[PDB]
């Protein structure tokens, strides 16, 4: 049985929800939140569980092997759930964190875990797991879609941005260390997340803000850019379930079983926010502002997560409309959190507390 | 627009030296800059034949050191890069465990970053909108068929085969492929990627599989065969690879990927038996003389794998085909080996590493 589990990037958006899921569901396991607290981390995300007996925070940078080694020595971790990553494109910082950072963690897992030479080359035992490297990644490793089709676990990688190339690289390292050294691993690739603790500059929170403040809602081209949207709480639940139930070495796609054009997303937020505030039907549609089309905005990103449901029974707990309702409710209930991010005060949390 | 300066990274290496030579001979009007850090893998003796050519220049530079690369870009304002520099000795030293990522991934990014800064990229060419016009710039990325994983009894690697790298090395190479394509898509950087089979031929280091088998046959040392020797590779003659790179560089549509193979697939046992046959015949030995050296040993995991390219696309698009069968390429390789025991001795003694200090001082 596992006694210590590291969650990297646990101060972030998705990571805080995963930290919460593991802490709540596993009181007999120490959950180590390992995080460098970049601009993207927000320890205010975990104010509710920060005084739990099985939660511990460690400020550390996965590009610094010496700092990671100190955490590995301190806790002797049985497993890593790896969410730490950089999306801002020191022009190679994102490669340092996403690729070298993943290798640094893998090297320490290879060093601290006792790997069996008999399990290399896909020969993972059906026996229960003692260790696991759980790698969280993005559906952008698969590239983009035309009008038909979906991302499957068998879809050829075709990352189209520097960020998604660096994430695709980290996926490859995990799988190659699994094959070459017998390191137990899982990889999951998920669609765009949304929900509580999303930073206010992100798409959905920004649209909520622009609607409440009667600011224009820019629509590029015809707004036909299309994404599957996954509720962050559903994502964290899937990671936990897969971590516990999936066969070693599997890949699962995780998504919300939908696909939405941006114009329809904006129109749904307008619909819910006008009704929420008792405004007339269609009140905020005058905010929609059609602008020029971005090159490649005519792209489609739609994950197929049917393998995950077929194997483990996981399914989303909300439709996108229901998830937006909870997201709007959370937004309107957390004026302070939102303002602490916008003001930059959120970063003083580690020093102040 | 006629290019004037082309960088070949890793041009002191095995494949890179042959690529330098092909570009030097075929393009007398273009300056070919051999950019190489001279690791243990590099050997400037490889280029002794062309080191005084008027369109050849050597620049000792490390692609993991942006300041050294920037100096080369400032000096030559290069129009193109043919990128072969790479590191494959994973676990070489605990003093540098991620050297393979630093060279293969970060080093590729460092080169991509300078191309993005020095080249004029048209924002209308992003998202795969490259024009059907002669290129002014090209990032030609050389990679490995191992990005595709391995094969069962049937099937071949295609350009459309999903990446499945199975080693830290091939994962780092796959990562570099992704960076090249993403810079192409995101910034409109002209690029080509090719992934090739195992290379063999002149200037191959003596510990590599085919040179070691030649040495062991010549010196009546055992030839270990793992399991049944059914490990199978497509084998590409190194000079055919360099010729393909040069042709693709000039004729392929911007943004294309090609797999380059030798139009064959050989089991290790058949490769060893072919070397035995040719070496025995070349040195006047009775047929079967060296077969007693074959030594069957315990099979090891991953030694029954199969790696083979279907190069239909390259053959259809450009008309390219190998200049030799594997048997003919082995004959040329044996001939070169026997004519170059000086080169081989200089590698084994370590003296090859003193060439730069001895000739460029
Ligand atoms: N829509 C999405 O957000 C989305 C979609 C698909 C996949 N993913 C993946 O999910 C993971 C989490 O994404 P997110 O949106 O929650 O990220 P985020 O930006 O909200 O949080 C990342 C966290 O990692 C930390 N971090 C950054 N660099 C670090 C380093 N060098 N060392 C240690 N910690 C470091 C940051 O401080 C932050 O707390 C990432 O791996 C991302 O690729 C996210
Ligand atoms: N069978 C094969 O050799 C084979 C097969 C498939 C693909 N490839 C690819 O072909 C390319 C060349 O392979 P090779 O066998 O000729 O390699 P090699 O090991 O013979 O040569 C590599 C060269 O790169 C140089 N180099 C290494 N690190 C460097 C750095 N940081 N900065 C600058 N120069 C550096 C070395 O000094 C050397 O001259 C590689 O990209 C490899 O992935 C090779
Ligand atoms: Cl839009
Ligand atoms: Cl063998
Ligand atoms: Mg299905």
């Amino acid at each position: 049985h596992m006694k210590n589990i590291i969650i990297t990037g646990g101060a972030g958006f998705i990571g805080s929800h995963v930290v919460r899921e593991f802490v709540i569901k596993n009181p007999e396991i120490t959950i180590i939140n390992l995080d460098a607290l970049t601009y993207a981390g927000n320890l205010e995300n975990l104010k509710d569980i920060e005084n739990f007996p099985n939660y511990v925070f460690e400020k550390a940078d996965i590009t610094k092997p010496e700092e990671l080694r100190k955490v590995f020595e301190k806790y002797n971790p049985d497993a890593v759930v790896h969410l730490a990553a950089e999306s801002h494109v020191d022009p190679n910082a994102f490669i340092n964190t996403n690729v070298i950072g993943t290798a640094n963690l893998l090297n320490l897992c290879r060093e601290f875990w006792t790997l069996n030479p008999e399990h290399t080359h896909g020969r993972f035992p059906n026996e229960p797991r003692t260790n696991l490297f759980y790698h969280v990644s993005t559906d952008e490793v698969y590239g983009s879609l035309g009008e038909t089709g979906f991302f499957l676990e068998t879809t050829a990688y075709d990352p189209q941005s520097p960020y998604s190339a660096s994430k695709a690289a980290s996926d490859h390292l995990v799988r190659a260390y699994g094959n070459t050294y017998g390191m137990p691993f899982i990889v999951s690739n998920c669609s765009n997340n949304y929900g509580p603790n999303h930073f206010p500059e992100k798409l959905i929170p920004l649209c909520i803000s622009n609607i409440l403040n009667e600011k224009p809602l820019p629509i590029y081209g015809d707004g036909k850019y299309t994404r599957d949207w996954l509720y962050v709480i559903d994502h964290a639940r899937a990671i936990h379930q897969i971590f516990n139930e999936a066969k070693t070495g599997e890949t699962y796609n995780i998504g919300g079983f939908n696909e939405w054009q941006n114009i329809d997303l904006v129109k749904e937020l307008i619909k819910q926010l006008d009704a929420k505030l008792g405004k007339p039907e269609g009140h905020s549609e005058k905010l929609i502002t059609f602008v020029k089309d971005r090159p490649g905005h005519d792209k489609r990103y739609a994950i197929d997560a049917t393998k995950l449901n077929k194997d483990l029974g996981w399914k989303p707990s909300v439709t996108f409309e229901e998830g937006l309702a909870k997201t709007i409710d959370w937004y309107l209930d957390n004026k302070e959190w939102l303002e602490n991010v916008t003001s930059g005060d959120y970063q003083k949390y580690y020093e102040n507390q």
